[PDB]
């Protein structure tokens, strides 16, 4: 039969600013790959791990999809690892935490990940923060594996880089207030504050810090790299800096940059499918995942027919061989033990300047 791709995304819930762009990207994906028809099955998981697991089981057991893609967020994606592995179906996760694919194990052998691992980003932003002369850095982040991935790496790096983390405050994504946490951070009198958050929930702690009088540097993560964050945040997020993807800095690169080229492809296709509307970065996590899948399909078709475990296993084998590939997410080199594919060369420092994401250095 035709090739079938299943996708679960957080199109509603606190992940909406990530999942909605992904949902709108589906219509831009190719109807034929390697001379074979392709059908997409996309489901909203509502930013809920239980619903994502239900979606995956439905796509795997009922549609027998050849590849599963999702989810948008780390906590939502975690349970999909075991589900995809048990089904011997490759999973292209669209979330960010390193734990989604590293260290390698017998289940993560089935998982690939186009967003650069957060530990790479945390090391990069930590080095930058140190170079500014900051010695005391406050911290607030999500009380989940995404936030904690930033905290643990920054906390380990701190003494080696010459600063100290003054707090370890957390919040849940939908929380109405972080006032208690922010007051605690402010009371430590830090030079700067790090926020580990994603989507529109990332605005709250930054606005709260500014409203409570904090005037120092505020650092965020690539979870904020959507123009929706700039729009909601306004003057309060001006000057935010984070380590992120080539996509976000593409306009401040040479004309022949491969990153401009791969971005143009995506933007043009997205606009054509969405009435001329421009995408935010999160849609590109679906797009780049499909780049890996599309590249693997011709060899897989030589091995087996779609809808068979052999075809899925062939896709898994082929993606692992991907080398020297410019994605919107960076320069990707897969290996048997690294299903992310990036090193520090793909960590770009991005700043919000005059209401736009800009390549900072
Ligand atoms: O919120 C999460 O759990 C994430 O994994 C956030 C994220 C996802 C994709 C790119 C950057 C951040």
């Amino acid at each position: 039969a035709e090739i079938k791709i299943g996708i679960t995304m957080s199109a509603s819930g606190p992940g909406a600013a990530l999942g909605q762009p992904q949902s709108k990207t589906v219509a831009a994906l190719p109807k034929e790959i390697g001379g074979e028809k392709v059908t997409y099955f996309a489901l909203d998981d509502e930013s809920d791990p239980t619903k994502a697991a239900q979606n995956a089981r439905k796509l795997l057991s009922e549609e027998k999809v050849d590849v599963l893609i999702g989810s948008s967020l780390t906590p939502v994606s975690l349970p999909l690892i075991d589900i995809a592995a048990e089904a011997k179906t490759p999973l292209m996760t669209m979330a960010a935490a390193a734990i989604l694919v590293a260290p390698m194990d017998e289940r993560r052998k089935w998982v690939y990940k186009v967003v650069p691992n957060d530990d790479i980003m945390a090391e990069a932003i930590g080095k930058y923060i140190a170079k500014t002369g900051a010695k005391k850095v406050g911290y607030i982040g999500f009380s989940d594996a995404y936030g904690e991935g930033y905290y643990k790496v920054l906390a380990a790096a701190a003494p080696k880089l010459g600063f100290e983390l003054t707090t370890h405050e957390v919040y849940a994504r939908s929380d109405a207030s972080v006032t208690g946490q922010v007051l605690k951070i402010i009371a430590t009198k830090p030079d700067a504050v790090f926020i580990a958050s994603a989507g529109t929930p990332a605005v709250l702690p930054q606005k709260a810090l500014r409203e409570r009088g904090f005037k120092g540097a505020i650092y965020q993560t690539h979870g904020v790299a959507t123009e929706e964050f700039i729009k909601l945040g306004g003057k309060d997020v001006e000057g935010a800096i984070f380590a992120g993807e080539a996509f976000s800095g593409a306009e401040d690169m040479p004309a022949d940059s491969p990153f401009r080229k791969v971005k143009a492809r995506f933007v043009d296709a997205y606009k054509a499918a969405n009435g001329g509307a421009a995408p935010t970065i999160f849609g590109v996590h679906l797009w780049d995942s499909m780049t890996l899948v599309e590249n693997a399909i011709p060899a897989a078709l030589k091995a087996a027919k779609p809808g068979t475990p052999e075809f899925r296993a062939a896709i898994r084998d082929q993606i692992e061989k991907s080398k020297d590939l410019a994605l919107n997410n960076g320069l990707s080199n897969m290996t048997p033990d690294n299903h992310n594919g990036y090193d520090e060369r793909s960590a770009f420092l991005i700043e919000i300047r005059d209401g736009a994401f800009r390549l900072k250095q």
